[PDB]
């Protein structure tokens, strides 16, 4: 059985960022299932690690809690990261979790990058911010980034969108089952 | 007017901090530049590493500490601004980003601004034009053309002197916008 | 009098790139008038300089037409750059022209940057493509960028957009009338 | 059947630094694919010798015989290496025109190594802020290891590390190239 790590960084409840994140992981689960394999998904909510993250900034060593999360992340077979859009780019908190990760923490890690906001005017946040981020860490980011614009759900656009979620999931799924 | 103000954000986490060092060089040159234009400068340097609790309190809640309220209010009231960030994972720091996330939509509208970053080498010098610039522009801050990327491995010598002249240029650019305001 | 240079890289006829570029120049012309000055607007069409660009690549020296264009460009008070969006970024023909300019060709040039596509999902091309380009040439680009999403015209959003054009116009005008 | 590699260089000078790092990548890719038990065919295109063909294809949707074989072999290739000198802090306009000229689905799923060169490394991020977004938009799969050749840092420990980086990029591409059906 494979493992799927998920990092959602929203601060709301219910969180839109968590929404799309689940739509993607579930889709990935279905895709890995279609390739004849079980998938264990473990979702990490950054809003729930603010204290530990804070500590890792003023201090140098990480809390047992944080240490367990990052070790499990680097052991997962696939990764999906998601984030809301503050100031036309990814969240500060979002970038903080990654600033704390070891240099070789995600090397070779299959990833789906995703963001969300009202409109799609900030969709290039994917290839101009998250992609350069995950690329720096040598993670192989599937070609299909998923930018969820809540204002465009329902109707032909939503069908098209849910269809794009599928492609991304297929892309990641292929990369996950191919691992030895 | 009766003494121009300058705000300086520095996101370094080491002691001593290389980010605070280029930040100081920048504000010192700005101080000289405003002096050359006949005026006086007041500088407010804000170390993000000293605001961690106030910052991550504004995260898990929507209200600011007296300290943060004083910082953000002066920031918006400032005539000039300088932002310096170390480079983590090939871009600005999450902590640096957090501060901005916390600001009002229009906290920095029209704010003359010099963007700056530092690291060992200059391989990531484009972090200015692809990460900090877009961020400051999105908030409608007017960013002076001369960004300042300090690669510590290239200090001193023919390179080090050329870099110090560069700081002055950014300083001059920012100084002009500063004394222009009325 | 003040001179405003305009670079339009449109290829179609009529050109949506020339349209936004015109709505831009016009607005600037007006705004420069409310500040008590006359503006001479000279619009350049890059599609009409094909054989020249094609020569400045294979050879090192420019042609009369091109040499008289760059000179007039580097001597204008203001500037406006417009371009279509091919492959989710600015035009190559567009980039080619700037590549041909001298190092200090636009140093200190007050500038408006703009682009035009169907939707707005590629609007970040302003800050992640043109801004860096113009900024590298030490040009001073007004905070207000103009992205004409031809579909979002008219209606409420259409109203907000015409204002944005005026804001940028006003911005450049001030820089223009401030130059002696 | 012999695997195919398409290469695109946008250097203007002669000799050309762009062409040189492109040859290294392609040669390194040939060894990597050789190590995996297969043979490799390499098609290297020099954009500065295709200018008129490009201008025509842009102004008109017509392709010269030369450009027709170039674009066809391109979409038909198993792997792609793209290289560009750095002008005005980004890729060449000539470089961009070429990709503007292609069909929207020309490189869909195409294994790719993006590269660029200059004197220093101050502009290395052109890779992940210009070329990468470009290739991604065309849904090509660009291997993690981009190659930026700072001609001022060859030789000694630095270059010794750079050649290894070239190898890592070739391995990544070679893998993608040979697992294709």
């Amino acid at each position: 059985m494979r493992t799927l790590a998920v990092i959602s960084a929203g601060l709301s409840t219910p969180s839109s960022t968590r929404q799309i994140a689940d739509s993607i992981s579930e889709a990935v689960t279905a895709a890995v299932s279609a390739r004849g394999e079980a998938l264990s998904v473990s979702t990490i909510e950054l809003s729930e690690l603010i204290p530990d993250l804070m500590t890792a900034m003023t201090t140098r060593v990480h809390t047992t809690k944080l240490e367990e999360i990052t070790s499990a992340l680097s052991a997962s077979d696939g990764l999906v990261v998601a984030t809301p859009v503050f100031k036309a780019s990814y969240t500060g908190l979002f970038k903080m979790f990654f600033d704390i990760l070891d240099t070789d923490a995600l090397t070779g890690m299959p990833t789906i990058i995703a963001a969300t906001a009202g409109s799609a005017r900030h969709s290039l946040v994917l290839d101009y911010a998250l992609r350069p981020l995950l690329s720096y860490m040598r993670a192989v980011v599937v070609p299909t980034g998923v930018f969820a614009a809540t204002e465009d759900f329902g109707g032909p656009e939503g069908a098209e969108f849910n269809k794009r979620i599928a492609r991304a999931a297929g892309e990641l799924a292929s990369l996950i089952v191919e691992e030895s």
